[PDB]
């Protein structure tokens, strides 16, 4: 790590100390004892401290406030990235190792809401990193390109339920735009703690959107991490949308290579989406327990449960309409992830009959 970047490193930390108001857990978390053995120390493909902390220097008010420039990061600066880690998961010790991937038994997972009264729309999520490339604080220009191209390739030929399209942004047409935009199906330029961190660079370059012909499934290459890949319906068939997604990961796999770590999971750009990276959610509607929010965030903390209200432009009737995800990430496989969101669902409908 040269002197010119150990000379902005220590503009950085000052600059923490001089900012007593931030709460982030940059700040809680790089004391002057880890900064020291830290700010000299670079990964063999050449990524410094600074490489991780500067949009959490940029933005005092980001939460977390590190990304990881690639894979070694994880490692190299694990001191750092250690103790953030517990306190954003809590329960993830520092020696605990998280389980290798298993998505269980498929067939267990059920429908939700089979009468479709409760729940709008079902939703499951994970990212991956493509093994062999940088994050995107430290991506060059052909390495974009690179990527793109196999995604391309990888997504384009797949086959049956999948079977799809894949449009890049670079050069875009109007036309398509809007019809990606009219199905939600569309992103943008990150946001400000994104082009700190470094990964908003040669945009639109590399960065792409697959999606199939039932539009059931759909991925985001380059968007934040290097794949975003979710499995979507209408309704509740929670082990429908599942299923779909297992099946499509595993085959992305044999053509593309994973960045797994077998102490912290599949290896992503923000800590917060390591171990499973799975989110399966729901729009469910329970006006009932909107009511009575105290049993509602009662029963979310039984299954471990976030419930966050939708966001929304007109959406003053639909107050006791909620976004129900897993809030559990880590220490647990995917398999059992999945099953405690749908465990909880199920309570969450039957509470809700029983008013």
């Amino acid at each position: 790590a040269d002197a010119a970047t150990i000379a902005k490193l220590e503009e950085g930390f000052k600059k923490l100390e001089a900012a007593t108001d931030c709460k982030s857990l940059l700040k809680k978390y790089l004391t002057k004892s880890v900064f020291d053995q830290l700010k000299g120390k670079k990964t063999s493909l050449g990524a410094t401290l600074l490489d991780v902390i500067q949009s959490g220097v940029e933005n005092l008010d980001s939460g977390v406030g590190v990304y990881a420039p690639d894979a070694e990061a994880y490692t190299l600066f694990a001191p750092l990235f250690d103790p953030i880690i517990e306190d954003y998961h809590k329960g993830f010790k520092q020696t605990d190792k998280h389980p290798n991937k298993d998505f269980g038994d498929v067939n267990q997972f059920v429908n939700v809401d089979p009468d479709g009264k409760f729940v709008i729309s079902t939703r499951v999520r994970c990212g991956r990193s493509m093994e062999g490339y940088p994050f995107n604080p430290c991506l060059t220009e052909a390495q974009y390109k690179e990527m793109e191209s196999k995604v391309s390739s990888t997504l384009s030929n797949l086959e049956g339920e999948l079977k799809g399209t894949y449009y890049p942004l670079t050069g875009m047409t109007k036309d398509v735009q809007q019809k990606l935009i009219d199905d939600h199906f569309l992103f943008k330029e990150g946001d400000r703690f994104l082009q700190a961190a470094n990964a908003c660079r040669y945009w639109p370059t590399g960065r792409g959107i697959y999606h199939n012909d039932n539009k059931t499934f759909l991925v985001w290459c380059d968007e934040e991490d290097h794949l975003r890949i979710i499995s979507m319906q209408m309704g509740g068939d929670l082990g429908q949308v599942y299923r779909r997604l297992v099946s499509a990961v595993n085959e992305i796999e044999k053509r593309v290579p994973f960045s797994h770590h077998d102490r912290l999971g599949f290896l992503t750009f923000c800590p917060t989406n390591l171990g499973t990276t799975v989110r399966a959610s729901v729009h469910i509607k329970l006006p009932k327990l909107a009511a009575n929010r105290e049993k509602l965030e009662e029963v979310a903390g039984k299954y471990s449960l976030q419930v966050r209200g939708t966001r929304g432009e007109h959406t003053e009737a639909e107050g006791g309409v909620y976004d129900i995800s897993n809030k559990r990430r880590m220490g647990l496989t995917e398999f059992q992830a999945v099953k405690e969101m749908q465990d909880g669902i199920l309570e969450l409908i039957k509470i809700e009959k029983e008013m």
